[PDB]
């Protein structure tokens, strides 16, 4: 399943622009979440994509002219990250796939967390 | 503070062991998270910790016999990962550093999610 | 167009095995070539793959047991690699894809050069 | 022999230029191939040069302005590649060594395959 | 001991700046050799540093914008190197760890060997 | 010249062994010092090896089953370490190149410092 040790969530994007990681189907009506991370780099980025617990779906999207692809653990495949809310990568809680899924009609209630969601670019000194 | 856009929580640890984390604090009696992470590598693995949404507390260990240490954002200060819960290395959300913090008695009322908890080993192949 | 520049082709592996590639579709009347590229890395591989002057079809598979995946370019996607010739992965001269494709048609008909075709695995030290 | 497996032809260049491969010597009356592959980097580019069936000579240039060395193999030698075809780096088929060679009288007789020969510079994500 | 094997000094800097290195303490009334190495790099650099034989005294500080650290062999702990010679980084031979010290009053004495000291930048390509 | 900025001296070996430098050439009466430095890697190690002040001849060698190069800066060529003291590498003070050069006359009357010497492996985390 996605998120256990081995099957961690990484992204690669080139150049700049923003992941958004949208957090939903809390359990007992805990409110969902979303936050934009943007980068800068004109290169290659690598992200570590993290879940919060209580949460059972995961959706992302990536917005900036550039590649961007999921890679789960140390597998090798890297395949293309969602451009929009429409055809999103989600991920269901225990799911071993990322899908295509339209979450447009959950992202307007969710509470802006800008720069301080659960989605990091690792630096160049790391 | 930790955790927003460049000041993510990385650790960097040498040779085989657990970092275990322990998520705390949470809003409206949110049940306590504790969870082991292993690595087997013989030498450096890199991880990125994250926080989960709802929670204010969030304390790790680690259990090696060779260094840990953390880095936060891309500042090159590294500094030693406690050891042990008497002396645990503590974020307290919203905090723009770590402490030194006994949470002991916090340990036994956490539900245990062993590998499947907020905190990520880098693979060979990111 | 794959095998121009920016669109070289590149095979990322993990584990030992063999790296075969099929030469074919000979202009002049041109014997067919087939050829295995051991590795025999714990580890991650990463290959670059050849075409040969005067030849119209490429097609190789992974025979270990690990993952095997390529790239085009500097293209962020990695797609699984073909392992047996009746999937094979193919490419014919002028195209921008790697298409699925029987080769077993061809195989018995080409000469053997085993450890000297045109697949290379890279160095540790490059 | 250069070009078997563990006898791989890399080279490595700092700053822009073109590596340019004649293959010539072809079996048959094949037609020999000049092409030039340029790189845009700065910095260091490494390549991989492969062979093409059916030929039994091979030789690389470098033009930019910066240095370049061929490593064969995982050795650890590096040493400088020829600067003009008058005293161009070529490899005779089945010899374990780069000699420096004047091949001018081969030049005019071949076909031109800029972009499109058996140079790969390798990228930023591999 | 600090520059015993195992105990190796090394420093990281981020952006443009001089690493000055005082050789102090001489036996047999050696003189004293101060000398600034600069970096251009706008990112991390890394240095080795070196004591010379027969001194028993090595300061150093870092003047530049950006922060600087040193490491103790493959220790993961990075801590922050002194900006003036009122508060240097020293080493008194056969120590284990770096002090401050002011060691303005040894400054004056020295001869000045500005980019010919023991304190080296690693390139792009080792 | 060699040990200038810009013109360091970098060594590359393949496997265990160790690493020999033999500081001589002492100005003001200083004796002559050798000390080996060994290595348990079995891949590729990188050193940097220093001068000491008030020396004027630095010379190496490598003992070990594997290949050793040097490298001069961020040059690209790589050149084999001498691997008997009858063959050492020596730079003489203020040259821009590596010499061969018979020292088997300095060495009984040196001073041993085994693993105290002016030459370092990078480690893992560099
Ligand atoms: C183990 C796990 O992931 N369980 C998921 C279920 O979530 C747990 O449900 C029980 C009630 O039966 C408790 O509410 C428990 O707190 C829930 O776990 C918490 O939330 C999940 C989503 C994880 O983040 C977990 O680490 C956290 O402790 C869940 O109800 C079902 C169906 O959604 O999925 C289970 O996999
Ligand atoms: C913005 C933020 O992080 N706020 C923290 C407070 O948490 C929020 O509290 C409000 C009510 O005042 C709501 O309960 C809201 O849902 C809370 O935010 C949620 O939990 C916090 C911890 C974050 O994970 C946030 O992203 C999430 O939406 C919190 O009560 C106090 C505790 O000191 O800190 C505030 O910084
Ligand atoms: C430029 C190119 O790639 N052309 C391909 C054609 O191959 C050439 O065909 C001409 C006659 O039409 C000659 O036979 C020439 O030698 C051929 O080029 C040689 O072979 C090709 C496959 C490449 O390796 C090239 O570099 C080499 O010189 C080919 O016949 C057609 C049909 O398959 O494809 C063309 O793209
Ligand atoms: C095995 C090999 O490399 N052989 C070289 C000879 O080339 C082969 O010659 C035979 C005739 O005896 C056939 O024509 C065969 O198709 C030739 O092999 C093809 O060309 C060589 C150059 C390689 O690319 C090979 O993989 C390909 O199948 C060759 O005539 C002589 C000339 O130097 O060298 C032999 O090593
Ligand atoms: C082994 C060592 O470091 N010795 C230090 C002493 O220095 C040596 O002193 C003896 C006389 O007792 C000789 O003069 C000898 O040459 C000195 O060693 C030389 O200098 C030291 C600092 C090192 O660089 C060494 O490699 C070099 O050969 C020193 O006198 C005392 C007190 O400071 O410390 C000893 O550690
Ligand atoms: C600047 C330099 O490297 N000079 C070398 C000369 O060394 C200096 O010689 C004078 C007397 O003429 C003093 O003895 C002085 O202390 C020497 O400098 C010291 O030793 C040299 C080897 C370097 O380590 C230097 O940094 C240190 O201060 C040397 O006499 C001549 C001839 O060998 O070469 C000069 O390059």
């Amino acid at each position: 399943a996605i998120f256990h040790t081995g099957s961690e969530l990484f992204i690669i994007t080139r150049g700049p622009g923003k992941l958004t990681l949208l957090t939903w189907g809390g359990l007992n009506n805990l409110r969902s979440v979303i936050g934009a991370i943007p980068t800068e780099n004109t290169g290659v980025t690598k992200w570590a994509v993290s879940f919060s617990h209580n949460y059972t779906r995961f959706s992302f999207i990536w917005e900036g002219q550039g590649e961007a692809c999921y890679q789960i653990g140390n597998g090798l495949t890297r395949s293309p990250v969602g451009r929009s809310w429409s055809s999103s990568s989600t991920i269901h809680w225990g799911s071993s796939t990322v899908i295509t899924e339209d979450v447009t009609s959950v992202v307007p209630g969710a509470v802006n967390r800008d720069k301080v969601t659960t989605a990091y670019a690792l630096p160049d000194n790391l």
